């Protein structure tokens, strides 16, 4: 056969979360809600690295935002919505015929695990990371058609079992098997403690340390929610930690590509299915994640 993708290969992401917004609440009113706002502060020395103990930008100030819980509020709310997509095979701008094999190859997919595990990471709470420090209790509801579930302690490297994650996961496995589209409106509480500083998205460009901020309302950037809902990926050489689904499977944060130069990539697992490879439970829907996530798979 040899069979090789086009050179415009590209597929749209399929799970759309909405940026976060963070409010401050009392855990037991949690209605009267305010908004988080970055603020902008001057901060005097930098820590000092190995060697140089005299430096230019030590005794420098440094412009840095910030954010806290008000004194008279005791926890912080994350509110966003996730909105899941279906047609996850029909590509972009790829051709046809590639894509099409690849489609019917990837047709036994579980997609009752993958949405489990998406949902599972959700419910879990794994996007708050930094705001999980310190808390008292976590507590996540999810909305989705006139139903509400409540999630109190899920152990988040821990795909674990419970009902109410399959019940909303079946909704999603038939879209993301299907046609349509579902929404998710998600709330996240945690019993931080009044004055407590909260951490919103950083940013990355005047000022030494930048925070993500909505009309001036802390606030968590889509993409690293998305980052947090695809960590699913156990299926890669010797695997112990879910990692985001990635076509080489890497990571930013400690810079490392778990599914390089191993015939566990997406790209030759891609192939093989176009191919007629026999492909495995596991890589099935490692490479239905990868179109799930979105990309350019050619050139």
């Amino acid at each position: 056969t040899k069979l090789k993708a086009p050179a415009v290969l590209a597929y749209s992401r399929k799970i759309n979360p909405t940026n976060a917004l963070m409010f401050a609440v009392n855990w037991s009113d949690r209605d009267n809600t305010t908004a988080v706002m970055v603020g902008t502060k001057t901060v005097a020395g930098t820590q000092s690295v190995r060697g140089n103990p005299n430096d230019a930008d030590k005794g420098n100030i440094q412009t840095v935002n910030f954010a806290n819980l008000p004194h008279n509020k005791n926890t912080l709310l994350v509110k966003y919505n996730v909105k899941f997509v279906g047609d996850v095979f029909k590509a972009e701008l790829g051709g046809g015929e590639y894509s099409n094999t690849l489609q019917t190859a990837l047709e036994n997919t579980d997609f009752g695990t993958l949405a489990y595990r998406y949902v599972y990471n959700i419910a879990a709470g794994r996007t708050l990371w930094r705001n999980r420090v310190g808390a008292e209790s976590i507590e996540t509801v999810i909305t989705v058609n006139d139903q509400t579930f409540t999630f109190s302690d899920l152990l988040v490297n821990e795909f674990d079992e419970d009902v109410d994650v399959a019940e909303i996961a079946d909704m999603v496995a038939g879209v993301l098997s299907g046609e349509g589209f579902v929404t998710l409106k998600v709330e996240h509480y945690m019993l931080l403690g009044e004055g407590s500083e909260v951490f919103p998205s950083q940013e990355f460009v005047k000022l030494s340390k930048q925070l993500f901020d909505l009309n001036g309302q802390a606030a968590m950037h889509d993409q690293k929610i998305g980052n947090a809902i695809r960590t699913i990926d156990t299926w890669y050489e010797d695997a112990t930690t879910p990692i985001a689904v990635e076509p080489y499977g890497s990571v930013v944060r400690n810079g490392v590509a778990y599914r390089a130069g191993n015939k566990t990539d997406l790209f030759t697992l891609m192939d093989g299915a176009v191919n007629g490879k026999s492909l495995t439970e596991e890589d099935q829907m490692f490479v239905t994640a990868n179109l799930i996530r979105g990309g350019v798979f050619g050139g």
